[PDB]
């Protein structure tokens, strides 16, 4: 009676095409092939065709029910077989896609499923260049799901096959249109359908309708659905939810349900005041964030994505660019329930200093960034988290121009969903720019060359000349590696083996202030929360690694830069931490010890004796001037006022 | 006035995409990037993307002319760029393709030319598998064509654009159809079209006529010819060849011309008594070979097809399978001009021995399929030496089965060309063997198990139950080193690191004797004529390496086989050859010795004394037993009958 | 000169069986112009080089094809200074068999070239740099500078792919993917040409007589390779300059060859085609159309400027004199 849902994660045979024997492996998913040599930044990693295959017992008591096998992904190119039968094709590496397969099995024995993935290069495929690693296989989950041959519909590009349109919401009533895909085998006749909002056990709506389903109907049926006086979603002030139950019923008895969200909220973005949230101004305290980790590369399991998340809230992250492609259904949810205003994107991506290009001129490119801009849009409809749709990051018009591919993209976007605004990221001047609702740039003053300054300069010529753009940043960072270290502060070659941590420290307290200072800015987003694999990278502490992360990729050490944002944007938890102090070997004749804190002052003792109070500045920093050490060991220690203080403590050398 | 064909071969800029600086190195057509890595036996050598960049002076006085880029060949997808806009795609890496530029260039300016390639695999075009290098990139010519605004097309996928149909051929008369493109891009108006047939100085036929083209015109003329009592094309007995010119005219001036060989003939294949060419019967003393060789991997010169052609005429070849995918225009060429019976074939390749398949059951791959069909057919189409199109090899019926789209194949073949038989290549009973016209079969008993005897059982039993079957044998050899020698005969196993060349050397002995008994196969091609390159091989003398060559991959060595034929095929040619010369060291207490010849007797000499005279077989080979050596050094000299004889000799060691 | 090792026994067997006079050296190798060093001035290496030498000099004693002892090649003073291990070397060749002198291949100035009793120099003038004419500078000077030495050229030679073409002569970068062989062949006449007037070099040695490989180049045709042989490889193709060395060299044997035969491509107005012949003259063809004699130079060379081609394919045929003449023969196409 009810939808099963089963996963199909374990024990898997595989081998790669290129080993022509046939012999195989043991695998389990998620799985990629790249997690060891694209990593060890061999920048011809593996990229082409890998093979999985399983044998499926098909009961015999599904005789009679629907079966489709859901991908939520496989990178770049699947092919799928059963029983070695051809069943079909997904083009893109990131969107779900679905086969039914109630037709193609022998009910009461084993059937063979094959997965042959292919992660060559194609210039056919976004995204087609960008600094990071194109991980292949079956990275994400694969489920069979079980149904009744009248159901809610799981065909729609793979999505839930309920989208619930927010039409209109205030404070004094939302109107919605719950639209839901209804897919049918049985013989002629009819079912109800019922809609069902609540709020833990109390039911807020009960809309039904009695629906004649013909033989093969695959239909859309449309259902409103009025909540007076709702409880908004409200970002991380109160990220509350409504639970939505869709269900088919037949003589009395419920045969098939789907369960989504509804977080109801409204929304602008004012040139001049920046992003308000139900009526209300919100700065965005935004982070970006890749979907890989060390040693496991992009085959996340939910722990991953669950520590990601309680990183960022520990940092006191409020907002989330999740580039540069479509995420797992598992992060969205994840956003949603703890209130994090979130850049989806589609990944069409350019090549940034990099050669080659984000964009290729011929009709199977174009079409099939169209089919995975639809496939973003309706996979993840109602995460209330998604406020805006990305549609590229860093394309430019030389060559081959897009931009009048990217003007088709945003008309595609606001007839999917005229219900949220499109944004870009972009590192170029001109028309590229004034396609999407919001803009944003990928600003590395400082880092890249020039110095913070000119990216205020930079915020405010533009403001000033086109205040019609909302201007965001949706890229700003530094590299560093936790294992360089020096004692003075000296500005490093970006692309060079020497990333010294006090340089990303310095970079974004400068930056933040910039930031700070201008409220047109309606979100920014730090470049980036971990760092991430790119196997092409030579920089830093080893290569294969861009190492702009505020954590280490492993996502074990939070480098300095993470507790000064901490600081300021996660106000009400109380701490101190000094920075530098992975700088053991100290050289300078005046010292300069640096703390965050959530406190108006704090004490520094240097060997157990008082330096004496400093209050902390506006950005949460409190700082000691020429420091007097003894030659060797010497015991720092820093601690907040109060009877319960709460300290941080390093020992230096001295020489 | 006249047509310019201009070689863009030299001094290209080249990087992988996966290289990501952007900086390039010079390399010159034609060109691969697998001819190290794939030969070094490295079994996931480099798949993927290459760039190459040209800047092209656009003459100002071809203002007024149409320029179209044709390329010989791109393994395996070209994605071209003009001033790095993209014009076009061709999938498929062994035809030709063409774009027209005219209308895209800046003229008086250099303009680039940018062709990005990729052999990263793919599911949507064969060949999908095979024991063989898929060598990536721009491996054959690239030339600029110029032509007059009105002109015979070159856009009939890139064919000369003229089809001499052979509807009737007999010694009394031929009834020829010259189908001939034109395309128009002058104001409307008219031109006069002339077909010209001539022998030398002699003209044998001239047919014209005016015709009205309008503006944007691509149509197709038909001009029938007819001659009377005419020279047939006949093998290697005569292999004579009319030349045709083909012509536009307007007010008495030619504008255009392109040229095509016309070699009449007529055949038929009987099931009991074999090929039939010109109404005589022809045994098919066939090879094959693949277009690779040592160093250069598939980026041959002209010097290296002349070369094989002048070893394989050597040898007494007649026929040829130009396995496993359309070659070189310039191969047919010289395979018409020598007298050639020709087997041509798409790669639609299946696995053999080893895992995935040939045939992935989506529209994108079969459609691909029908396009490589198309191309081989109107590419090649004039070549008298082609005999015999070939639709598949080795492909299996499990899984997706091929046999319905087989059959479209060949009804596809005999659309576009009813003056040739098809045929294929077998490793499988059943319905697969049944669609072909020609049908026949990879045989390797004596090699990959069994006796050469069960060659001769399957041919008869087959032959016996299926008295329809036209029976060929399209691939029957073993594997050598000329590194692995020794004094006994013993068979070795096949996936092994020893190959001992007198294996080979019986295995082609037996065979040979086998098919020459049996006329009702219509034709048998020895798999192969030269070792060639398979990265994934792990057996003879090195990795990386299919060693079943009568001929060494760099061409430099004949091995004991290729003499054994040369005898038998080549009669004409006086010859004397000394077996088992590299086998240096001897042990055996009875020796036999073993020469290959054209005369009826030879004479032995050890250490310069006669051991007496032996006569031929009819295998024109001379053997003598119980050959007593002495300790050490022996001097081993044979001789052939007459005043002024030939001999071989070798010094051998007796231990 | 069997570089840069003790070879095998066969090897010298038949250097003694085809009276090749041979130079036969220890593997003393320094880096050129690469990274590195070789010598390294610790016992065990000391120690180690010499019994390299013991073991040369006893194991291949009686060969009477070698005439000398190489004790290094290329190797330099700067860090660990090898002259002071070199003298000791010397007098351990000179102690292990005083019947034969020692020799030594130099890229140096200096202390180094003074120790062997005969010296010699590798020498890549026109090719890593400079012009051949420096090689005949630099021979010179160095005679009339220092009488008492004996020099040699211990290598000479330019790099080419047989499948690199071009109708002009240019001088291309040595390093680079681009080695067009009728450089090779220019280099080798102008230097064959400078050492033939100077009977005070005792001996020459062309660099190489065969492409070899070292995994670390990249240039030429393809990496791995070092393209300088008058040979390739796999010693299928003999390179142009092969045959000039041949009509020079082997002048009993009758042979004529028409140099640029690989070169089937051709754009300038004005052709020039290039023979090397044993004859006194030879005879050149064009479409089956004689252009008329020309004779051989001092070098076996014979020339024909201005010849003109039509367009085309044009068949280009050379002959000696004789009632049984030899030829040669190649079609070009001209555009
Ligand atoms: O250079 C960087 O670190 C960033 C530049 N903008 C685009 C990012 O993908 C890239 O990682
Ligand atoms: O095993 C072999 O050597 C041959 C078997 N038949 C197919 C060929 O491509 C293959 O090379």
């Amino acid at each position: 009676s009810l939808r099963q849902d089963i996963l199909l994660n374990n024990n898997w045979n595989f081998r790669f095409s290129h080993q022509v024997q046939g012999d195989t492996r043991r695998v389990d998913l998620p799985h990629t092939w790249n997690a060891q040599d694209a990593l060890a930044g061999k920048i011809d990693y593996k990229r082409g065709i890998g093979n999985y295959e399983k044998a499926l017992y098909i009961r015999p008591e599904w005789k009679g029910k629907r079966l489709f096998l859901r991908f939520d992904g496989v990178n770049s190119i699947a092919d799928v077989f059963i029983n070695r039968k051809h069943i079909g094709e997904h083009r893109g590496g990131y969107g779900a896609f679905i086969f039914e397969i109630t037709d193609l099995v022998k009910y009461g024995e084993k059937n063979s499923v094959l997965v042959r993935a292919n992660n060559g290069e194609q210039l056919d495929i976004m995204p087609l260049v960008g600094d990071f690693n194109f991980y292949g296989g079956i990275y994400r989950d694969v489920h069979l799901l079980i149904t009744d041959e009248t159901c809610i519909s799981p065909l729609d590009y793979a999505s839930p096959g309920v989208y619930l349109v927010q039409e209109v919401v205030s404070p004094q009533e939302a109107k919605v249109c719950a639209k839901v895909n209804l897919s049918n085998r049985a013989a002629d006749g009819t079912a109800e359908l019922q809609v069902l909002v609540t709020d833990g056990t109390k039911v807020i709506c009960k809309e039904s309708r009695n629906v004649s389903l013909k033989q093969g109907a695959d239909i859309l049926e449309q259902l409103p659905l009025l909540i007076q006086k709702p409880r908004l979603w409200n970002g991380c002030e109160d990220p509350f939810m409504y639970q939505v139950s869709i269900s088919l019923h037949k003589d009395g008895k419920q045969i098939d349900s789907v369960t989504q969200p509804l977080g109801l909220r409204y929304y602008h973005t004012d040139p001049d005041k920046g992003f308000f949230l139900n009526g209300k101004h919100l700065p965005l305290h935004g982070v970006c964030r890749h979907q890989d980790r060390a040693e496991v590369g992009n085959a996340l399991r939910p722990q991953h994505h669950e520590e990601d998340v309680a990183l960022m809230r520990e940092m006191g992250v409020n907002a989330i660019r999740l580039a540069h492609y479509p995420q797992a259904t598992y992060m969205y949810d994840l956003m949603d329930k703890h209130g994090i205003v979130t850049w989806a994107e589609i990944p069409f991506v350019g090549p940034g200093g990099y050669a080659d290009k984000g964009f290729v001129d011929q009709a199977s490119f174009r079409e099939n960034g169209k089919q995975q801009l639809i496939e973003l849009i309706r996979q993840h409809y109602n995460h209330p988290s998604i406020c805006f749709w990305g549609l590229f990051n860093e394309l430019k018009e030389v060559g081959d121009n897009p931009v009048e591919y990217v003007k088709e993209l945003n008309a595609l976007a606001k007839q999917e969903d005229p219900t949220r605004p499109t944004t870009s990221a972009s590192n170029q001047d001109g028309n590229l720019n004034f396609i999407t609702e919001n803009i944003a740039w990928n600003r590395y003053d400082g880092w890249y060359g020039s110095t913070p300054k000119t990216l205020a300069t930079f915020l405010d010529r533009t403001h000033k000349k086109h205040p019609e753009l909302r201007i965001g940043i949706s890229e700003y960072g530094a590299g560093a590696s936790i294992y360089h270290q020096q004692d003075s502060l000296k500005q490093p070659s970006a692309s060079g083996w020497w990333h010294p941590e006090n340089w990303q420290t310095y970079y974004h307290m400068e930056n933040w202030k910039i930031i700070a200072e201008r409220p047109f800015v309606w979100g920014t987003f730090v470049w980036n929360m971990f760092d991430f694999g790119a196997a092409h990278r030579t920089e830093g502490d080893r290569p294969g690694i861009n190492d702009k992360g505020l954590v280490t990729f492993d996502r074990k050490v939070r480098k300095d830069a993470f507790y000064f944002y901490k600081a300021n944007w996660n106000k009400q938890e109380p701490m101190i931490y000094l920075a530098e102090k992975r700088c053991r070997l100290r050289y300078q004749p005046e010292q300069t010890f640096m703390a965050f804190t959530t406190a108006p002052e704090a004490e520094l003792f240097v060997n157990g004796v008082s330096c004496g109070k400093q209050k902390a500045d506006t950005y949460s920093t409190v700082v000691w001037k020429n420091v007097k050490l003894t030659s060797g060991e010497n015991i720092i220690r820093v601690t907040t006022p109060g009877k319960k203080p709460l300290t941080d403590e390093v020992t230096v050398e001295y020489k």
